[PDB]
């Protein structure tokens, strides 16, 4: 037969139907056989099936005057069957447990529909990690592919997950099971699905006893089906190289996996380089709600830029010859588009992505278009373009980075003294929270950037960790080959550390916890940083406040509501959701859920995440990506001449409209002069203006804070207080 | 429509009355139709809003004889409601004990009384926290300012802390609800609050971070 | 691996497994079914993988006969013998000694080894005959009990690829033909 959902079916019908015809033939020979004060007679034939009435009636708890079966017997029985009923009821009242608990589908299988194809996401489910995915993958302003999502975990899930799941009835299915049985992976048919998802565990207890899970994960897939495109959400940099291990792992193919302490402490550490390139970025993968604001100033112009995405498309026959400056002049003089990077064929099984080259290159048949735009249908537009109607040293041994002798700790443990002795302007601050429990974060992706060689050497930031020297000497294993870093201990929340490292002769103070991740709430767990964030938005400084609340610093959150507690001209209600709010909008609040609508704009091109890793990390080839994974952190050449051509790729910086030979465009010049005349004089591309929040003449004051605007058009006049984020 | 103890009250009425009012439906059908060795003689000659008054009181197993149930189909419709009911009171008891358990029992606004200025005590609110505060502020000796206490926590009370409650009936006001919440410092009135007092809890494990969730709660306010 | 896969695969490895049910994860050229017992599987076939319930069934044998962990501990533990036992009852270590000619008597036991069918002695069997004249030659010449061999997996021969995934036949027959790269259990 079937299971025990028909097993247990089969066990109680036996039971009840067997004392159900035995209480049938006791009536019917008890209007036989008599009673002794009836005059010991009885002469009735009331047969079996009547007999259930004149028994459930008494079994109902009802007992109707309408029967006038009143005997003596059948009154004794009746007493031995209720007391018979309590033995029954002690087992049945168990088995509504197993009625209402299997009343579900959540052990089928699924119905593997022809006309359309599925996706399977599976790993880790939970409220959050599944509500910001299906808010940005089901998207109202998808075209909408009929791609089903088929959840699939070893958890009961919650009912309030469950009317997440109501409102998206039409595609979202869930099943029970795990991704390790063969036969868990044939109800979902990934035999016919175009993806396998993998979510994380974000914030877990060991991250890497859960990143070494989410790659059986992997390899149980791929051995049911050795073809299937995955995504991984990886916790941990250094072992998401246990990938490359799979001999089915082809990520030319579309398997790629997303490490997220190397993009979160990426988009920070390009902050530091220019401020707002955490919030340039993460609206450039997510499908935004584009609602109109019309009577507000600084939320009307910021909203204009947030309904801007990177797609990809292939560039037209008429462009091959032309050079780089010639085609994103052609794209955005004549098509409106902006056109950030392009895909150089060097080989098939080579092929390089370059972020804006100058002259060097000539655009051939064959190079993918990286492009900025509001909608999908102006982007096709750059495919049917033609002329006829439409008309001793110490680098990397790669080259990629900078690299010095390995140093030891406590050469460069600075007192509070010496940082006081040593002057440094214009640098980096990372405050460091985490006592030996709390687990790695990977900072090694925080200094890579700011150590690529598009810099010289007199253009580092310095970097200085004021952490605690118990947890920085176990990160100091993967920091101990780059130039420049010191580490001065001491607690982030005490000014008289912070006035050692001049603070207010900073660049960006980046605020960085390692804690665990659920000390008591959902709602205090920041602790560490809010105070850590007020504390230098309160402090005094010399004349010889100098910026005081005008500190630049960037924050990472673990939660998102705590976003309000920020800045104090907040006018948010805990709904008003994190994009909107001013301290993400002006670049100073980084939290890690803006990366969990990142796996959804992969899946859908897939040079999405690769187009942000070589502008995020900088270099970042998998030649080089290989050679860290091999033995230790990086490795020296001696610059051969042609390792210095891996220098100035890309150098990424923001400057001013307040001098150079701009300011004349930056006074009143339309923003489309600025874009034409930067690419054809100094060859960089203008790709956004970082708004200062009062530039609308709304009672000139000293509020400092600069807001992002993504790709404005060849209109929208300028201000002479704005800043320009070039390449 | 009305408020929301009566909207997540629609989808729980409009399920149950369907299948009750369906179940007397085919007694419809069956008392015009009567015994099957019968010439099809019905077995009653009354309506069906009859039977509603009939099988709703059998329904609470309550016997009188109220359904003429003679016909076999008669004699089985007895046994449509019981499972009836069955496979659908495992999901009435944990809703009725919160329909009741919150009317806006705890819930609700502060009625901003113009002569009633008012603090709001928020923070670890106990009885031993409580119990110390209420005798020196509520005293008869004071010259008594017209000042309110409207207590802010995000944990129902215990009835001994009620009972200290209850006879301060007209000087105290419970609400559920954190002031991390920016929703329940509305609901408390900090606009026109005098004092937000923050108790603080003497006797916790780690008082370097007690206090420092205690700063969160300040920036919140 | 350079000399200055290429010498990637071919590592010998052995691996204790806690969960009987992760011995598929350990080869991707196996049949995936997860119904397949444990040692119907390829990778232990091989002798590659020890799960540690495989000796759950010890305790069925021991019962059938108390000689059964009376051999196999001393085949396997060196022939630790229950006068060494009772020198670790004392619970240091092996306690040493000055090598008496009853001492040093205690080594002609049988070393366990591989012999590789190739460039020796056995050269004459390796292209054809039977398992069972193997025996005999071995035996008798050399006092090397022949056990069990072990065949790489393309048996076939065909020769298609340099797949070195051999597995463990347990006494072969009298009339079991052998090819030139079979590598003999022995003592």
């Amino acid at each position: 037969l079937k299971t025990s959902n028909s097993i247990k079916l089969v066990n109680l019908l036996s039971i009840f139907i067997s004392t159900w015809l035995t209480a049938a033939g006791f009536i019917h020979l008890v209007e036989n056989s008599g009673d002794p004060w009836e005059n010991f007679q009885n002469n009735q034939a009331l047969t079996y099936w009547e007999c259930v009435y004149l028994l459930m009636v008494t079994m109902s708890t009802v007992g109707y005057g309408d029967v006038y079966a009143k005997t003596t017997l059948g009154r004794l029985f009746m007493v031995f069957f209720i007391l018979g009923g309590l033995a029954m009821f002690a087992s049945y009242v168990p088995e509504i447990i197993e009625l209402i608990g299997n009343r579900k589908k959540y052990g089928g299988s699924y119905s593997a529909v022809s006309g359309r194809k599925h996706i399977v996401v599976c790993g880790h489910i939970t409220l959050e990690s599944v509500s910001n995915f299906l808010k940005d993958f089901l998207h109202k302003d998808r075209d909408d592919v009929n791609v089903e999502i088929v959840f699939l975990h070893n958890i009961s899930p919650n009912l309030e997950l469950e009317a997440l799941f109501k409102r998206h009835f039409t595609q979202v299915e869930f099943y029970q099971g795990s991704v390790l049985n063969p036969h868990d992976l044939a109800r979902v048919k990934i035999e016919s699905a175009d993806a396998c998802l993998i979510l994380a565990n974000k914030y877990c207890a060991d991250p890497d006893a859960e990143d070494a899970s989410n790659i059986m994960r992997v390899i149980s897939i791929k051995n049911y089906h050795p073809k299937i495109r995955i995504i991984t959400q990886m916790l941990q940099y250094h072992n998401k190289a246990h990938l490359l291990n799979i001999p089915s792992w082809n990520w030319k193919e579309g398997d790629d996996a997303i490490c997220l302490a190397e993009l979160k402490l990426g988009f920070i550490a390009q902050s530091c380089l220019a401020q707002g390139l955490s919030t340039m970025l993460a609206n450039l993968f997510s499908m935004r709600s584009f609602i109109k604001i019309e009577e507000d100033t600084w939320q009307k112009y910021y909203l204009e830029g947030v309904s801007n995405e990177m797609y990809t498309e292939y560039l037209s026959s008429a462009f091959v010859g032309l050079s780089f400056p010639t085609v994103c002049e052609l794209c955005f003089v004549k098509l409106k588009l902006l056109m950030i990077a392009i895909e150089y064929k060097s080989a098939n099984r080579e092929s390089r992505i370059l972020i804006n080259p100058g002259n060097h290159l000539k655009i051939q048949e064959g190079t993918l278009g990286f492009f900025i735009a509001s909608d999908a249908k102006e982007v096709k537009r750059a495919f049917f373009y033609c002329k006829a109607c439409h008309d001793v040293k110490k680098y990397d041994s790669t080259g990629m980075f900078h690299w010095c002798a390995p140093k030891e700790i406590e050469k460069v443990i600075l007192t509070r003294s010496e940082a006081a002795m040593t002057v440094l302007s214009g640098h980096v601050v990372v405050c460091i929270f985490g006592d030996v429990s709390s687990a790695l974060i990977g900072l090694r992706n925080l200094v890579m950037p700011l150590r690529a060689s598009n810099f010289h050497y007199h253009e580092l930031k310095h970097i200085v960790f004021v952490g605690s020297i118990e947890y920085l000497k176990r990160e100091w294993e993967t920091l101990h080959n780059f130039p420049k870093v010191s580490i001065l201990p001491g607690t982030p929340l005490s000014r008289a550390d912070l006035r050692a490292v001049n603070i207010n002769l900073c660049d960006m103070c980046v605020i960085l916890s390692a804690n665990q991740n659920n000390i008591d709430d959902t709602s205090l767990q920041d602790k560490e940083c809010i105070l850590a964030s007020l504390n230098i938005k309160s402090m005094q400084f010399d004349d010889s406040i100098t910026t005081g609340v005008n500190i630049p610093i960037i924050t990472e959150l673990v939660n998102d509501t705590n976003v309000q507690f920020l800045d104090q001209d907040d006018d948010d209600d805990p709904d008003t959701e994190l994009y909107l709010t001013q301290p993400f909008a002006c670049g100073t609040a980084f939290a890690v859920s803006v990366l969990d609508s990142l796996m959804s704009a992969t899946y859908f091109n897939d040079n999405i995440l690769t187009l942000i890793r070589t502008l995020v990390t900088g270099g970042a080839t998998p030649e080089l990506e290989a050679l860290i994974a091999e033995e230790n952190a990086l490795r020296g050449g001696y610059s051969t001449p042609q390792t210095l051509a891996n220098r100035d790729r890309c150098r990424v910086a923001q400057l001013a409209l307040l001098d150079g030979p701009f300011a004349d465009l930056g006074d009143g010049g339309c923003y489309g002069d600025l874009f034409c005349k930067a690419l054809k004089t100094y060859n960089m591309l203008c790709f956004g203006i970082y708004r200062l929040r009062d530039a609308h003449l709304s009672t000139p004051s000293q509020c400092t804070k600069r807001y992002v605007i993504t790709n404005p058009p060849y209109e929208f006049e300028l201000v002479p207080t704005d800043l320009i984020f070039c390449l």
